[PDB]
């Protein structure tokens, strides 16, 4: 009673809802949860054997020291993080492979094709693939092989973007950071935290570091390119967000979970002529498509599509009692979907073999024959209109509309509305280096990441947005993070004049722009990286020099360590507004909060107040601005 | 109560207390109780919604995690970790290895020592080598072998010995591996937050990780080794702490990567090596081994064995290590602070283990020996530190026979074969005893020490209650310097303690009754083994009479292991009970389900006579079903 679950109101009307319903939901499971331990919550805890578990004090110089095989809490607690980031590059790498061997498997008239023919030669030239003379496909074939070998080479160097400027390689050479294949950092991680092996803070971190750039640099950055390949690289679109965009004489269909090829699969599915009759058919008016969390803004960036809710809401979403069909594939997806949709009719549908759920109504979606795949598990959603009941259905009617698809490419096309035709180059960066430069911009700031029951849910991400735009830093949005603002309105060309500073509102006038840019889904924060490291090339710089930041104000998932680990690794400070497990191992916050800095230019900064946050991210830009002179 | 069995530990455990130094013993009694819900495996840590601990007792308490996760799923994920860690580990030693292979040259440090070998190796890869300079064999075998860790695209490569059968029913199980990084990748992902959440497709995925280990990872660096360092063969050694020579420059090699201790022992016969120990005052250089390495150089050169994995701690309180030179895995961190009460120079030589407050020489892999010389000088020179007066070294030791490779127990075979009935070079005399039942059954018993086991009592007694019951024992890892240090691994220990069909096939083949097969890795040659019989008498290898135990285990390593000897069809008895007890579809799944998926299951037994009773009974009653 102190504290709110939501500060959402549809959310707050669903979550009545699901307690008159006599349903649990994640809030009840977190409170039931009561004190969550103090060793675990510290950091402290290590169960790499069953010599263990084994817990050591918190506390420095007081109770138990060392674990049975000799660990300090700085080894146990740097072991426990370091496993956070190989779990994290996992599964952005799992993601990113699926994608690499769709590229593999495309044909002119098969059901995945190629629809950036332009973004594919680019791309070609950074993998050393000829496209001279070529046929599409051997490009896209020869693209997709060489985007696997990264996953698995063992011999030679990987391949990185060009975005990615000489001076920060450079730094991670030195520093012993420089990524090797993907999933042989992650074993690499695996190997030395094994007991018996690494014993040292500092070299940890390193491995930790090391590891996560294959995420951001790598499974996420190639997931985001081949991804815009296939199914087109986003442009400026509008939606509709939150849970009143489900349609109580439509049959609605939520798409959850993170992998596009399924969710792209079902978007064609629903425009299909026999599906489109057979929904006339069960007594609808058509076919309502929604998604959620990262599927869904990969959906809603490329075609529109409304999303229905972030990753806190995904049970209130069928607790409106008007969800006929929810399909999922991996990562992020509650288990507790599986006995809560036991309390209506929806049907809770499983397409991974990667993701397995008990008492879930398992259709293994055929990468083979994609579209024949999703037109079966559509249909199996639709034919469960006939099983709704309209008298439990509730639908809060709550809203609103969303500007989103800005690709690095479309922030650019943006851009060229400013640009002089004749003092300057038409299709760069340049006209945003320009702003920052003369401080109409104080600086850009990445708010992503999930929800967490430990913050009042939406309430961190919207205070810590809110506050850098008005304090003249453009924002960029990713995730559940970029829900929550299209959720509230912050992703509206109107949001400027309410809530911007003074430049800030201003560029957004002659832009044509929100304050707020939805850059996608989190395997999109690669765009963001891309963005950042182009306009430090224009200016000569590295990415550590510019007034940058990244900020995870609600933060849950092992990915979230993995992305938090690579944006500070490739020179973005990062502010987490969930406390990592760290507080147990002295050493280690002072290598995150502190040592860090000296090694890559960068460092965490860990605040539970949004208000803090926002106050120090502006102190820290602008101490950045003064070093380089702007 | 007691701490341990054998004398030379308890006697060291006297002077550590009374020299002030703590022990893995004293931190095992400081952590008092331990946790209940990580002992059960009921605690999640996945994301931070967390800490979770739901209840091991179904029906009470607070039964799913914050993101809705049940006690089976938490339980089975932390399990599936366990195998994806224990198979990182061997993944990356030996793909380290292959990397070795790969690097072979004609005048450089690391050479082809066997050329039939690596042509036998070659043909399994698909490798041509009719006409082929031996370098260019050895360079595409290790191209092909480093395919098997990250090939995208494609299918991995297999041994011969493994049936196919066994692949058969692993294909339409769905545990048929993929390359060894690509699934340790998938079992991180799918333990992920709101990923898998169903404990069988879980198990699943952990069984399908594990065989990328036993049949891939370890069986290519052990086959690696065997190429570049030699095939082991029959060999004698000394094993225990009185191998250490007070007198002597005392080195010891404690870890498990074979090119640095192959270099070491190169670099111990330097003459100018040899001269400068003499100049410090020693009477020469004493090579000593611990744990893995000290099993790989201790089967190929028959270098001493001061002692196992709980015991490394004991070598340093002797006062007579001048040098403890260690490279990965089960390297106590505490070997750094109780260095520290000695002149030893704790030596660190991996950028994979670094060890605060340790000595950093990092092994330069393109200068192997000149970079061992190196390392091996800075002990030599340590000799002028040592205190004579605080060394104390027990005057006890044991001879050990060891260098069982299949090559080799195949070579004593072909003693009882008849010139004119059959072939030699096979396994078909070892299947002939099992057949006959002059043999029970063939039992290997591996793993570390654990201090919820009084150490070495359960590896000692189940070896021995199994030999007596005419089980012919195969011995790997720590499990087999316990044999080596109490007296097993001697062709005299068959009239002492094997029953009567045993000791009459000791006494024909002229072996001990417990076979010393190597390292963990060279757990490979044991599925190798078991792998030729079957295919020998046309049938699965869980339609044999053969088992696997690990009496006193710890690591993520074992817990790979007896994943991948069930999934390949060998029955495993568990004397340390894993974290699955509060998952009721675990316990199952691990203990019962898991005999229809792949004929055979495991068993946790902590009290090593009823194991060796069970793993009997349960020979007997496969080969009723199997006819013999
Ligand atoms: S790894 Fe070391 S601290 Fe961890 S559970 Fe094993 S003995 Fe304990
Ligand atoms: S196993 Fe560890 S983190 Fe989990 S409840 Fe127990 S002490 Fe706390
Ligand atoms: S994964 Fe589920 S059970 Fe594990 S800590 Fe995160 S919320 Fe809790």
């Amino acid at each position: 009673e102190e504290k709110a679950k939501s500060i959402d109101q549809a959310t707050l009307q669903l979550l009545d809802k699901a307690k008159q319903d006599g349903v649990e939901t994640v809030w009840d499971r977190k409170a039931d949860m009561k004190v969550q331990c103090g060793f675990g919550s510290a950091g402290v805890c290590c169960r790499n054997c069953s010599m263990g578990p084994c817990r050591v004090s918190p506390v420095p110089g007081k109770g138990v020291e060392r674990g049975i095989c000799g660990a300090t809490a700085d080894v146990i607690v740097s072991r426990n993080f370091a496993r956070m980031v190989a779990a994290g590059t996992a599964a952005h790498s799992d993601h990113g492979r699926s994608i690499a061997l769709s590229l593999y498997h495309t044909s002119k008239d098969g059901d995945i094709k190629v629809k950036d023919e332009n973004k594919l030669k680019e791309v070609a030239k950074s993998f050393n693939v000829e496209t001279e003379g070529r046929d599409i496909y051997d490009i896209a074939h020869d693209v997709a092989k060489e985007g696997l070998s990264n996953y698995g080479k063992q011999l030679g160097e990987v391949t990185l973007p060009p975005s990615l400027p000489e001076k920060r390689k450079e730094l991670w050479r030195k520093l012993g950071v420089y990524p090797r294949a993907v999933d042989r950092e992650i074993a690499a991680v695996m190997h030395s935290t094994h007991i018996g092996c690494n014993a040292d803070a500092e070299a940890m971190i390193k491995m930790s570091m090391r590891c996560s750039l294959t995420d951001g640099w790598m499974g996420s950055f190639m997931g985001t390119e081949f991804s815009d390949i296939m199914f087109g690289t986003p442009h400026s679109i509008d939606t509709e967000a939150n849970l009143g965009v489900l349609e109580k004489n439509s049959v609605n269909v939520v798409l959850h979970g993170h992998e596009p090829l399924l969710s792209e699969m079902v978007v064609e599915a629903a425009s299909d002529p026999e599906l489109v009759e057979l929904a006339k058919s069960v007594g609808a008016d058509g076919i309502n498509l929604c998604g959620m969390c990262c599927t869904g803004n990969e959906v809603s960036m490329r075609h529109g599509i409304k999303i229905a809710g972030n990753f806190m809401q995904q049970e209130l979403a069928v607790v409106t009692g008007a969800v006929d069909g929810l399909i999922v594939d991996v990562q992020c997806i509650m288990p507790a979907l599986a006995k809560l949709s036991k309390s209506y009719h929806t049907k809770f549908i499983t397409t991974s073999p990667k993701a397995h759920i008990t008492d879930s109504i398992y259709m293994e979606f055929d990468e083979e024959n994609p579209l024949d795949s999703a037109k079966k598990i559509l249909k199996e959603a639709i034919l469960n209109f006939k099983n709704r009941d309209q008298s439990k259905v509730m639908i809060p009617e709550l809203k609103c509309k969303a500007i989103l698809g800005y690709s690095v490419e479309e922030i650019i096309n943006k851009l060229d509305k400013v640009v002089n035709t004749q003092i300057g180059p038409m299709q760069t960066v340049k006209p945003l280096a320009d702003v920052l430069v003369s401080g109409v911009l104080r600086g850009a700031a990445a708010v992503v990441g999930c929800n967490n029951p430990k913050v009042v849910q939406d309430s961190a991400h919207i205070e810590t947005i809110k506050g850098l735009i008005k304090n003249d830093v453009i924002v960029v949005v990713t995730g559940c993070a970029a829900q929550a603002a299209a959720k509230y309105g912050l992703l509206q060309k109107e949001a400027a004049e309410k809530y911007a500073g003074p430049g800030l509102a201003t560029v957004c006038k002659l832009v044509d722009i929100p304050p707020v840019l939805h850059m996608g889904s989190c395997v999109d924060i690669s765009r963001i990286l891309d963005l950042v490291g182009r306009v430090a090339n224009l200016l000569g710089v590295d990415m550590s020099d510019l007034p940058v930041a990244g900020v995870a104000p609600e933060w849950m998932s092992e990915k979230a360590v993995a992305i938090g680990t690579y944006v500070v690794t490739s020179g973005i400070d990062t502010w987490l507004g969930v406390a990592p497990p760290v507080t147990g191992g002295p050493e280690v916050v002072d290598i995150l909060t502190n040592k860090m800095e000296d090694w890559v230019g960068a460092k965490f900064f860990i605040e539970t107040d949004p208000h803090k946050a926002v106050e120090q991210i502006v102190n820290r830009m602008n101490e950045k601005r003064k070093k380089l002179g702007i």
